[PDB]
DNA sequence: AGGACCC
DNA sequence: TGGGTCCT
Protein backbone atom coordinates (compact mmCIF):
# COMPACT_ATOMS: atom_id res chain seq x y z
CA UNK A 1 0.00 0.00 0.00
CA UNK A 2 1.88 3.27 1.19
CA UNK A 3 5.29 3.73 0.52
CA UNK A 4 8.55 5.48 1.83
CA UNK A 5 10.83 6.89 -0.82
CA UNK A 6 14.07 8.82 -0.79
CA UNK A 7 15.46 10.93 -2.92
CA UNK A 8 19.13 12.26 -3.06
CA UNK A 9 20.13 15.15 -4.67
CA UNK A 10 24.06 15.48 -4.83
CA UNK A 11 25.26 19.58 -4.30
CA UNK A 12 26.53 20.97 -7.71
CA UNK A 13 28.11 17.38 -8.34
CA UNK A 14 31.46 18.06 -10.67
CA UNK A 15 32.50 20.84 -8.71
CA UNK A 16 32.43 18.83 -5.43
CA UNK A 17 34.55 16.13 -7.75
CA UNK A 18 37.30 19.31 -9.01
CA UNK A 19 36.98 20.38 -5.30
CA UNK A 20 38.45 16.94 -4.19
CA UNK A 21 40.76 16.79 -6.35
CA UNK A 22 42.12 19.72 -5.82
CA UNK A 23 41.85 21.37 -2.20
CA UNK A 24 43.22 24.52 -3.31
CA UNK A 25 40.33 25.07 -5.04
CA UNK A 26 38.19 25.29 -2.03
CA UNK A 27 36.64 28.57 -0.49
CA UNK A 28 37.32 30.01 -3.51
CA UNK A 29 34.27 30.49 -6.12
CA UNK A 30 34.69 27.54 -8.51
CA UNK A 31 33.32 26.74 -12.02
CA UNK A 32 33.22 24.13 -14.14
CA UNK A 33 33.49 24.76 -17.63
CA UNK A 34 32.71 22.83 -21.43
CA UNK A 35 33.42 24.60 -23.99
CA UNK A 36 31.56 28.02 -23.67
CA UNK A 37 29.39 26.97 -20.66
CA UNK A 38 29.76 27.16 -17.09
CA UNK A 39 27.53 24.14 -16.19
CA UNK A 40 28.19 24.77 -12.55
CA UNK A 41 29.62 25.91 -10.19
CA UNK A 42 30.15 25.68 -6.32
CA UNK A 43 28.26 27.53 -4.02
CA UNK A 44 30.84 29.97 -2.93
CA UNK A 45 30.90 31.72 -6.87
CA UNK A 46 27.19 30.65 -6.39
CA UNK A 47 26.57 33.46 -4.15
CA UNK A 48 28.58 35.86 -6.20
CA UNK A 49 25.92 35.55 -8.92
CA UNK A 50 27.32 32.55 -10.75
CA UNK A 51 24.73 30.41 -12.39
CA UNK A 52 24.03 27.11 -13.87
CA UNK A 53 24.53 26.69 -17.38
CA UNK A 54 25.62 30.41 -17.66
CA UNK A 55 28.42 31.42 -20.54
CA UNK A 56 32.07 32.09 -19.68
CA UNK A 57 31.58 35.56 -20.68
CA UNK A 58 28.49 36.72 -18.72
CA UNK A 59 30.00 34.43 -15.53
CA UNK A 60 33.06 36.12 -15.20
CA UNK A 61 31.39 39.87 -16.07
CA UNK A 62 29.60 38.84 -12.81
CA UNK A 63 32.60 37.05 -11.08
CA UNK A 64 35.90 38.70 -12.28
CA UNK A 65 37.98 36.13 -10.17
CA UNK A 66 35.73 33.02 -10.94
CA UNK A 67 38.09 30.28 -11.14
CA UNK A 68 37.26 27.76 -13.99
CA UNK A 69 38.48 23.92 -14.80
CA UNK A 70 37.21 21.51 -17.75
CA UNK A 71 34.54 19.33 -17.39
CA UNK A 72 34.30 17.79 -21.11
CA UNK A 73 35.94 14.58 -19.91
CA UNK A 74 32.72 12.85 -17.18
CA UNK A 75 34.92 10.20 -16.49
CA UNK A 76 35.78 11.15 -13.19
CA UNK A 77 32.66 12.36 -12.53
CA UNK A 78 30.96 9.37 -13.81
CA UNK A 79 33.00 6.98 -11.53
CA UNK A 80 32.12 8.99 -8.44
CA UNK A 81 28.30 8.74 -10.02
CA UNK A 82 28.19 4.96 -9.73
CA UNK A 83 30.50 4.99 -5.98
CA UNK A 84 27.74 6.94 -4.22
CA UNK A 85 24.66 4.60 -6.15
CA UNK A 86 26.36 1.55 -5.25
CA UNK A 87 26.89 3.14 -1.42
CA UNK A 88 23.20 3.70 -1.30
CA UNK A 89 22.90 0.17 -2.87
CA UNK A 90 23.90 -1.37 -0.02
CA UNK A 91 21.37 0.07 2.32
CA UNK A 92 18.57 -0.74 0.01
CA UNK A 93 18.94 -2.24 -3.41
CA UNK A 94 16.06 -0.85 -4.92
CA UNK A 95 17.90 2.32 -6.29
CA UNK A 96 16.82 4.06 -9.51
CA UNK A 97 19.75 6.59 -10.85
CA UNK A 98 18.58 9.83 -12.92
CA UNK A 99 21.64 11.62 -14.45
CA UNK A 100 24.62 11.01 -12.49
CA UNK A 101 24.07 13.07 -9.58
CA UNK A 102 20.09 12.12 -8.72
CA UNK A 103 19.09 8.64 -6.74
CA UNK A 104 15.86 6.66 -5.85
CA UNK A 105 16.25 4.27 -3.36
CA UNK A 106 12.81 2.71 -2.17
CA UNK A 107 12.85 2.68 1.53
CA UNK A 108 9.74 0.59 2.04
CA UNK A 109 10.67 -2.46 3.18
CA UNK A 110 13.49 -1.49 5.24
CA UNK A 111 11.23 0.91 6.85
CA UNK A 112 9.10 -1.87 7.96
CA UNK A 113 11.77 -4.25 9.30
CA UNK A 114 13.22 -1.79 11.58
CA UNK A 115 9.75 -0.74 12.84
CA UNK A 116 8.99 -4.00 13.54
CA UNK A 117 12.27 -4.23 15.78
CA UNK A 118 10.96 -1.26 17.80
CA UNK A 119 8.91 -2.10 21.11
CA UNK A 120 5.67 -1.09 22.14
CA UNK A 121 7.14 2.01 23.94
CA UNK A 122 10.02 2.94 22.04
CA UNK A 123 8.23 3.86 18.98
CA UNK A 124 7.34 6.99 20.95
CA UNK A 125 10.33 8.03 21.11
CA UNK A 126 10.60 8.24 17.54
CA UNK A 127 12.27 11.56 15.99
CA UNK A 128 12.77 13.01 12.99
CA UNK A 129 16.03 13.99 10.91
CA UNK A 130 16.20 16.89 9.24
CA UNK A 131 13.46 19.48 8.40
CA UNK A 132 9.88 18.72 8.13
CA UNK A 133 8.30 20.44 5.12
CA UNK A 134 5.94 23.45 5.61
CA UNK A 135 7.08 22.84 9.62
CA UNK A 136 3.98 20.47 9.45
CA UNK A 137 3.35 19.07 13.42
CA UNK A 138 4.02 15.63 13.97
CA UNK A 139 1.92 12.79 14.99
CA UNK A 140 3.03 9.71 17.09
CA UNK A 141 0.51 7.88 16.70
CA UNK A 142 -0.29 8.19 12.92
CA UNK A 143 1.49 5.33 11.16
CA UNK A 144 2.16 7.27 8.35
CA UNK A 145 4.07 10.14 10.26
CA UNK A 146 6.40 7.20 11.76
CA UNK A 147 7.03 5.25 8.63
CA UNK A 148 8.47 8.98 7.07
CA UNK A 149 10.32 9.91 10.08
CA UNK A 150 12.52 6.48 9.96
CA UNK A 151 13.08 7.28 6.69
CA UNK A 152 14.38 10.34 7.29
CA UNK A 153 16.73 8.79 9.47
CA UNK A 154 18.05 6.15 7.10
CA UNK A 155 18.01 9.49 4.52
CA UNK A 156 20.58 10.82 7.24
CA UNK A 157 22.30 7.45 8.09
CA UNK A 158 22.55 7.93 3.93
CA UNK A 159 24.17 11.04 3.70
CA UNK A 160 26.41 10.52 6.64
CA UNK A 161 27.84 7.62 4.94
CA UNK A 162 28.08 9.54 1.46
CA UNK A 163 29.80 12.13 3.47
CA UNK A 164 32.43 10.18 5.58
CA UNK A 165 33.34 6.65 3.10
CA UNK A 166 33.24 9.31 -0.07
CA UNK A 167 33.56 12.62 0.43
CA UNK A 168 30.66 14.61 -0.72
CA UNK A 169 27.48 16.52 0.48
CA UNK A 170 23.95 16.46 -0.56
CA UNK A 171 20.51 16.89 -0.01
CA UNK A 172 17.32 14.41 0.44
CA UNK A 173 13.63 14.04 0.35
CA UNK A 174 11.99 11.55 2.16
CA UNK A 175 7.75 11.26 1.25
CA UNK A 176 5.44 8.72 -0.19
CA UNK A 177 6.31 8.81 -3.72
CA UNK A 178 9.07 10.11 -6.57
CA UNK A 179 7.12 13.16 -7.39
CA UNK A 180 7.10 14.45 -3.82
CA UNK A 181 10.70 13.02 -2.88
CA UNK A 182 11.97 14.82 -5.73
CA UNK A 183 10.16 17.93 -4.92
CA UNK A 184 10.48 18.18 -1.37
CA UNK A 185 14.22 17.38 -1.86
CA UNK A 186 15.32 20.73 -2.62
CA UNK A 187 13.58 22.56 -0.32
CA UNK A 188 16.48 23.26 2.43
CA UNK A 189 18.84 23.59 -0.40
CA UNK A 190 22.51 23.34 0.80
CA UNK A 191 23.78 19.83 2.16
CA UNK A 192 20.26 19.15 3.72
CA UNK A 193 17.29 16.99 4.24
CA UNK A 194 13.40 17.45 4.37
CA UNK A 195 10.79 15.16 4.76
CA UNK A 196 6.85 15.39 3.96
CA UNK A 197 4.23 14.81 5.75
CA UNK A 198 0.51 13.53 3.66
CA UNK A 199 -1.32 16.95 4.96
CA UNK A 200 1.30 18.97 3.26
CA UNK A 201 1.33 17.26 -0.14
CA UNK A 202 -0.86 20.41 -1.20
CA UNK A 203 0.95 23.11 0.22
CA UNK A 204 3.75 21.67 -1.51
CA UNK A 205 2.78 21.04 -4.95
CA UNK A 206 0.94 24.88 -4.81
CA UNK A 207 4.07 26.03 -4.27
CA UNK A 208 4.84 25.51 -7.55
CA UNK A 209 4.79 28.46 -10.27
CA UNK A 210 4.36 26.65 -12.87
CA UNK A 211 3.06 23.32 -14.56
CA UNK A 212 6.81 23.22 -16.12
CA UNK A 213 8.60 22.74 -12.60
CA UNK A 214 6.60 19.19 -12.11
CA UNK A 215 8.95 16.45 -12.81
CA UNK A 216 7.65 14.60 -15.56
CA UNK A 217 6.08 17.42 -17.52
CA UNK A 218 8.69 18.86 -20.16
CA UNK A 219 9.62 21.94 -22.48
CA UNK A 220 7.21 20.27 -25.12
CA UNK A 221 4.30 19.45 -23.22
CA UNK A 222 4.26 22.65 -20.81
CA UNK A 223 3.87 24.39 -24.26
CA UNK A 224 1.06 22.29 -25.08
CA UNK A 225 -0.79 23.21 -21.94
CA UNK A 226 0.00 26.60 -22.28
CA UNK A 227 -1.89 27.25 -25.22
CA UNK A 228 -4.77 25.77 -23.53
CA UNK A 229 -4.49 27.93 -21.29
CA UNK A 230 -3.28 25.82 -18.15
CA UNK A 231 -0.23 27.44 -16.23
CA UNK A 232 -0.69 26.82 -12.85
CA UNK A 233 -0.80 23.61 -11.05
CA UNK A 234 -4.45 24.41 -10.11
CA UNK A 235 -5.40 25.16 -13.50
CA UNK A 236 -4.20 21.59 -14.45
CA UNK A 237 -6.06 19.74 -11.49
CA UNK A 238 -9.07 21.95 -12.41
CA UNK A 239 -8.78 21.46 -16.05
CA UNK A 240 -11.44 19.08 -17.45
CA UNK A 241 -10.18 15.59 -17.76
CA UNK A 242 -11.39 14.98 -21.74
CA UNK A 243 -10.11 17.65 -23.05
CA UNK A 244 -6.60 16.92 -22.16
CA UNK A 245 -7.24 12.94 -22.70
CA UNK A 246 -8.53 14.67 -26.26
CA UNK A 247 -5.36 16.59 -27.13
CA UNK A 248 -2.53 15.11 -24.78
CA UNK A 249 -3.71 11.51 -25.27
CA UNK A 250 -5.37 9.13 -22.53
CA UNK A 251 -1.94 8.37 -21.22
CA UNK A 252 0.04 10.78 -21.28
CA UNK A 253 -3.17 13.08 -20.37
CA UNK A 254 -4.63 11.01 -17.14
CA UNK A 255 -0.64 10.80 -15.60
CA UNK A 256 0.27 14.30 -15.52
CA UNK A 257 -2.96 15.59 -14.17
CA UNK A 258 -2.77 12.30 -11.50
CA UNK A 259 1.18 14.25 -11.06
CA UNK A 260 -0.55 17.73 -10.64
CA UNK A 261 -2.18 16.43 -7.56
CA UNK A 262 0.98 15.36 -6.57
CA UNK A 263 -0.31 11.49 -7.50
CA UNK A 264 2.88 9.20 -8.91
CA UNK A 265 2.72 5.58 -8.38
CA UNK A 266 5.76 4.96 -10.58
CA UNK A 267 8.15 2.53 -9.35
CA UNK A 268 11.61 3.05 -7.72
CA UNK A 269 13.72 0.83 -11.27
CA UNK A 270 16.65 -0.54 -10.72
CA UNK A 271 19.25 1.15 -12.76
CA UNK A 272 21.75 -2.08 -12.36
CA UNK A 273 24.74 -1.51 -14.65
CA UNK A 274 24.46 1.31 -18.16
CA UNK A 275 22.42 -0.12 -21.15
CA UNK A 276 24.43 2.24 -23.38
CA UNK A 277 28.13 4.07 -23.18
CA UNK A 278 28.78 7.10 -25.12
CA UNK A 279 31.38 10.18 -25.64
CA UNK A 280 30.57 13.24 -27.78
CA UNK A 281 32.03 16.41 -29.05
CA UNK A 282 30.85 19.70 -30.34
CA UNK A 283 33.31 21.28 -32.31
CA UNK A 284 33.20 25.19 -34.02
CA UNK A 285 31.84 24.04 -37.21
CA UNK A 286 34.99 22.10 -38.00
CA UNK A 287 34.15 18.61 -39.55
CA UNK A 288 35.32 19.17 -43.50
CA UNK A 289 33.00 16.49 -44.02
CA UNK A 290 35.47 13.53 -44.49
CA UNK A 291 39.41 13.51 -42.80
CA UNK A 292 37.80 14.47 -39.70
CA UNK A 293 36.86 11.22 -38.83
CA UNK A 294 40.42 11.04 -36.77
CA UNK A 295 37.99 12.63 -34.38
CA UNK A 296 35.58 9.85 -34.63
CA UNK A 297 39.10 7.55 -33.96
CA UNK A 298 39.34 9.38 -30.89
CA UNK A 299 35.56 8.57 -29.31
CA UNK A 300 35.99 5.08 -30.17
CA UNK A 301 39.85 5.22 -28.39
CA UNK A 302 38.29 5.90 -25.16
CA UNK A 303 34.75 3.96 -25.72
CA UNK A 304 36.68 0.67 -26.41
CA UNK A 305 38.37 1.27 -22.73
CA UNK A 306 35.01 1.55 -21.52
CA UNK A 307 32.94 -0.95 -23.25
CA UNK A 308 35.61 -3.06 -21.81
CA UNK A 309 35.96 -2.47 -18.52
CA UNK A 310 32.46 -2.92 -17.59
CA UNK A 311 32.74 -6.64 -18.92
CA UNK A 312 29.84 -7.14 -21.10
CA UNK A 313 30.21 -6.91 -24.85
CA UNK A 314 28.10 -4.61 -27.01
CA UNK A 315 26.04 -5.94 -30.24
CA UNK A 316 25.24 -2.91 -31.34
CA UNK A 317 27.05 0.85 -32.45
CA UNK A 318 25.92 4.28 -33.92
CA UNK A 319 27.03 7.53 -34.74
CA UNK A 320 25.14 10.48 -34.63
CA UNK A 321 25.60 14.00 -35.85
CA UNK A 322 24.64 17.55 -36.68
CA UNK A 323 24.42 20.50 -39.04
CA UNK A 324 25.11 24.10 -38.83
CA UNK A 325 22.42 26.65 -39.84
CA UNK A 326 19.45 28.48 -39.19
CA UNK A 327 17.77 27.68 -35.51
CA UNK A 328 17.60 24.18 -35.30
CA UNK A 329 16.42 23.72 -32.00
CA UNK A 330 15.96 20.21 -32.56
CA UNK A 331 18.48 18.41 -35.48
CA UNK A 332 20.17 14.84 -35.15
CA UNK A 333 20.97 11.84 -37.39
CA UNK A 334 22.30 8.45 -36.68
CA UNK A 335 22.85 5.11 -38.58
CA UNK A 336 22.61 2.40 -36.56
CA UNK A 337 24.58 -0.98 -37.51
CA UNK A 338 24.88 -4.46 -36.00
CA UNK A 339 28.17 -5.18 -34.54
CA UNK A 340 30.72 -8.44 -36.06
CA UNK A 341 30.54 -11.12 -33.85
CA UNK A 342 34.06 -11.47 -34.55
CA UNK A 343 35.20 -7.67 -34.33
CA UNK A 344 33.33 -8.54 -30.86
CA UNK A 345 36.24 -10.45 -28.98
CA UNK A 346 40.89 -4.14 -32.76
CA UNK A 347 40.34 -0.61 -33.48
CA UNK A 348 41.24 -0.90 -36.93
CA UNK A 349 38.13 -2.66 -37.97
CA UNK A 350 35.25 -0.73 -36.11
CA UNK A 351 37.00 2.16 -37.55
CA UNK A 352 36.61 1.19 -41.29
CA UNK A 353 33.51 -0.46 -39.13
CA UNK A 354 31.77 3.51 -38.37
CA UNK A 355 33.34 4.86 -42.09
CA UNK A 356 31.03 3.49 -44.12
CA UNK A 357 28.06 4.50 -41.67
CA UNK A 358 29.63 7.63 -41.98
CA UNK A 359 29.24 8.39 -45.77
CA UNK A 360 25.73 6.96 -45.45
CA UNK A 361 25.41 10.22 -43.67
CA UNK A 362 28.46 20.14 -35.59
CA UNK A 363 28.99 17.28 -33.18
CA UNK A 364 29.73 13.74 -33.21
CA UNK A 365 29.81 10.86 -31.26
CA UNK A 366 29.97 6.85 -30.97
CA UNK A 367 27.26 5.07 -29.18
CA UNK A 368 28.10 1.34 -28.10
CA UNK A 369 24.55 -0.07 -27.12
CA UNK A 370 22.58 -3.22 -27.48
CA UNK A 371 24.72 -4.25 -24.74
CA UNK A 372 24.48 -8.15 -23.59
C1' DA B 1 15.47 6.52 -36.78
C1' DG B 2 13.57 9.92 -34.30
C1' DG B 3 11.32 12.00 -30.21
C1' DA B 4 10.52 13.55 -25.20
C1' DC B 5 12.22 14.18 -20.99
C1' DC B 6 16.00 14.67 -17.19
C1' DC B 7 20.39 16.09 -14.90
C1' DT C 1 24.13 24.74 -26.19
C1' DG C 2 28.05 15.79 -22.40
C1' DG C 3 25.59 12.01 -21.15
C1' DG C 4 21.35 8.58 -20.52
C1' DT C 5 16.60 6.06 -20.46
C1' DC C 6 12.39 4.45 -22.39
C1' DC C 7 8.60 4.97 -25.93
C1' DT C 8 6.70 5.44 -30.97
Amino acid sequence: SSRVIVHVDLDCFYAQVEMISNPELKDKPLGVQQKYLVVTCNYEARKLGVKKLMNVRDAKEKCPQLVLVNGEDLTRYREMSYKVTELLEEFSPVVERLGFDENFVDLTEMVEKRLQQLQSDELSAVTVSGHVYNNQSINLLDVLHIRLLVGSQIAAEMREAMYNQLGLTGCAGVASNKLLAKLVSGVFKPNQQTVLLPESCQHLIHSLNHIKEIPGIGYKTAKCLEALGINSVRDLQTFSPKILEKELGISVAQRIQKLSFGEDNSPVILSGPPQSFSEEDSFKKCSSEVEAKNKIEELLASLLNRVCQDGRKPHTVRLIIRRYSSEKHYGRESRQCPIPSHVIQVMTPMVDILMKLFRNMTLLSVCFCNLK
